């Protein structure tokens, strides 16, 4: 059965109205300043090893799917201060899941007082809506996410009924220690990511990523804003192309982000999507790819390789890290309810 027959979603959503001393709104693109310094005030308590950058903020709020109008809320306390925002964003198509991400925090010095829970009720109405507008035949997720460390954010969740589904795990390597070597299967090669290989590797991700939990594959506009933003790093970026006329078999794209190394403890490089293709699995291009790219990093100076695995991965990659030497440094939590 539909989404829209599935879900009671509201005619209207209320924006917020509890808190004395708030105003709520809903927030625009002039809002993202004080924004990102309500994120980062935030994430000093609730992800201190991951900063939101300011070019995230402002390719949100240029999506065509975000509708800040429809899709935000903000909450001024009297002096004018930015003290909590809630978003519920969802996109234009759907595969295997209706996802519903609801994105919003409260400043550290204004919890406890019900902030939150106003933000997440709203954001659950939207969420509602767009499940219903969907007008899908799968399963709706309204989804959030917390650091295992962040209970605040957890307890939040579990009390308005979002379980805990899905674990994530954060790994380090450190560059220091031997980096093996692989060989690659014969008609194979490594090339350095670059614009001509975009929509081949978008193409080979959206296959490869069919197999890893919750996630559709990726629309080009997304694909294309995400390298737009500045912690990714082409030239870090690593291709495996085989003869079909060529195609990317397996890829790994890279992120830099000095402004997180401080909190961190080391300068590193961040492996943000790793995949291969089904068919050309088990043949160790995952580990050529990781290595090049750890000595890459390494040449650079950066002195650890990190990225994020899911626990659970149904393709082995936690054996892949391991093996490879990555060991754990933090966790992560996905918190959905289901429609
Ligand atoms: C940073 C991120 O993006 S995290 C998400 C990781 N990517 C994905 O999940 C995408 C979907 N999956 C894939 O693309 C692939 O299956 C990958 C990337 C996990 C691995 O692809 P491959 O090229 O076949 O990897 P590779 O051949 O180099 O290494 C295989 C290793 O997996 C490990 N492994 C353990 N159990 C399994 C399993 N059940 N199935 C597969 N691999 C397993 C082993 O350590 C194995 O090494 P071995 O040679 O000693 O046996
Ligand atoms: N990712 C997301 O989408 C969102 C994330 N968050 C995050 O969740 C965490 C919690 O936010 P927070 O503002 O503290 O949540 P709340 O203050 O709303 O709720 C947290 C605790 O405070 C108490 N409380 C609840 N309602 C009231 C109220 N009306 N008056 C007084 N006390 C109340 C309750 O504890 P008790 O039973 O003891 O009274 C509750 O368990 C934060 O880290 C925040 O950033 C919040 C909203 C959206």
């Amino acid at each position: 059965a539909s989404l829209s027959e599935r879900v009671d979603a509201p005619d209207v959503v209320e924006i917020p109205s509890a808190g004395a001393d708030l105003t709520w709104r809903a927030a625009t693109k002039e809002d993202i300043p004080a924004l990102f310094e309500l994120w980062r005030a935030a994430g000093a308590v609730d992800h201190p090893t991951s900063l939101v950058m300011l070019d995230e903020l402002e390719e949100e709020f240029d999506d065509d799917d975000f509708d800040p109008a429809l899709d935000s809320v903000i909450a001024v306390d009297s002096l004018g201060r930015v003290v909590a925002f809630g978003s519920a964003t969802v996109k234009s198509a759907h595969e295997t899941v209706v996802w519903v991400a609801l994105d919003g925090t409260v400043h550290p010095e204004r919890r406890g007082e019900g902030i939150g829970s106003s933000v997440l009720r709203w954001q659950e109405q939207r969420g509602l809506q767009h499940l219903a507008e969907s007008d899908e035949c799968l399963p709706g997720w309204l989804a959030s996410s917390a650091e295992e460390h962040a209970v605040w954010t957890i307890e939040l969740f579990h009390r308005n009924g979002y379980e805990s589904v899905r674990w994530w795990h954060e790994l380090e390597r450190d560059l220091a220690q031997p980096i093996p070597d692989v060989t690659l299967p014969e008609g194979i090669r490594i090339e350095t990511y670059g614009p001509e290989w975009s929509e081949p590797t978008r193409d080979a991700h959206n296959e490869a990523f069919r197999d890893h939990w919750g996630s559709q594959p990726e629309a080009r506009e997304d694909w294309e804003a995400a390298h737009r933003l500045s912690a990714f790093r082409a030239d870090l970026s690593f291709v495996a192309v085989a003869r079909d006329q060529d195609i990317v078999v397996a890829y790994l794209l890279s992120d830099v982000n000095e402004e997180e190394w401080e909190a961190n403890g080391y300068s590193f490089g961040f492996v943000d999507l790793l995949g291969v293709r089904r068919d050309w699995r088990g043949r160790k291009l995952a580990q050529a790819l990781l290595t090049h790219a750890m000595r890459a990093y390494r040449h650079e100076g950066l002195q650890r390789a990190v990225l994020d695995v899911d626990a659970d991965s149904p393709t082995g990659a936690v054996a892949l890290y391991e093996g490879l030497g990555f060991s754990l440094v933090n966790r992560s939590i996905s918190l959905i309810k289901q429609f």
